[PDB]
């Protein structure tokens, strides 16, 4: 059990220490495509790069680069695409990736402006009657409906491939209350948001992998995936205290660097898994 392990780290304020053990043990793989000079303006942060083995490739010949990694969790039968918040020049690339990977959902965990600065481009329409057209990738994007709630917004979007004239419906899940500094006081709203994504079908294997992002696509995005996968492994497994959060994290870091950026995000991640265990070990 890891409810027990939480007590001891918290009691002895050892979070920052646990957290460094993870940094040291974490994998390091080449990030060569990302560091090519022709890709410098496709990267929001120069220290956050996809490894070459797990990077998502666009099907354009000129340049196939987008800062995005596929995270494949074999036992849980979950895949995720973690990417950065799009830049003004990568909005068309982003929706091209969503198109090519047959994703059904986009999870966004940041606000467009945080701490007085822009953390993401406004990459979806805000009014039904003003659609967006991405000329470089030949895609049209329309807002269909928008359901605003206390701590999250869900939007139905229509994506049309202008070339082939086909269209798909994409769900945009936008967590809007992650605090500017720190992590939420309680996992309650976050877990409720996670179960809403689950309920929508967007994580299910008939679909492409879900696209998850924040500003760099490693911090809050990492917390989302780590919690989903852990809670899944605790349903699948004979022994629901045989799930080691730290091992799961280290296995996802084989696929994208830096996932979970602070010891506070680590603490919060234990916290949401522990609390989520209640609502899937029968206690509806
Ligand atoms: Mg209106």
């Amino acid at each position: 059990e890891m409810e027990k392990e939480f007590e001891q780290i918290d009691k002895s304020g050892s979070w920052a220490a646990i957290y460094q053990d993870i940094r040291h043990e974490a994998s390091d793989f080449p990030c060569r495509v990302a560091k090519l000079p022709k890709n410098k303006n496709r990267n929001r942060y120069r220290d956050v790069s996809p490894f070459d083995h797990s990077r998502i490739k666009l099907h354009q010949e000129d340049n196939d680069y987008i800062n995005a990694s596929l995270i494949k969790m074999e036992e849980a039968r979950r895949s995720y695409i973690l990417t950065q918040g799009p830049l003004p020049n990568t909005c068309g690339h982003f929706w091209e990736m969503v198109w090519e990977q047959k994703s059904r959902g986009v999870v966004m965990l940041n606000r467009v402006m945080e701490k007085g600065s822009l953390k993401c481009a406004q990459y979806w329409p805000q009014k039904e009657e003003k659609e967006m057209i991405f000329e470089d990738t030949n895609l049209k994007l329309t807002l269909i409906s928008e359901d605003i709630k206390s701590y999250y917004t869900v939007r139905q979007l229509e994506l049309e491939n202008l070339t082939t004239q086909e269209t798909r419906e994409i769900l945009h899940f936008h967590y809007t209350t992650w605090p500017d500094f720190g992590v939420p006081e309680s996992p309650a709203s976050f877990l409720n948001f996670l179960f809403k994504v689950r309920e929508s079908g967007s994580l299910s294997p008939e679909h492409g992998p879900v696209v998850v992002h924040c500003s760099a696509g490693i911090g809050r995005s990492g917390t989302f995936c780590l919690a989903d996968t852990c809670l899944l492994l605790m349903d699948k497994r004979k022994d629901p205290s045989s799930v080691d959060i730290k091992k799961v994290l280290l296995e996802m870091r084989k696929f994208r660097m830096g996932l979970i950026q602070t010891a506070d995000q680590l603490r919060f991640s234990y916290l949401a898994v522990i609390e989520g265990a209640k609502f899937i070990m029968g206690d509806s």
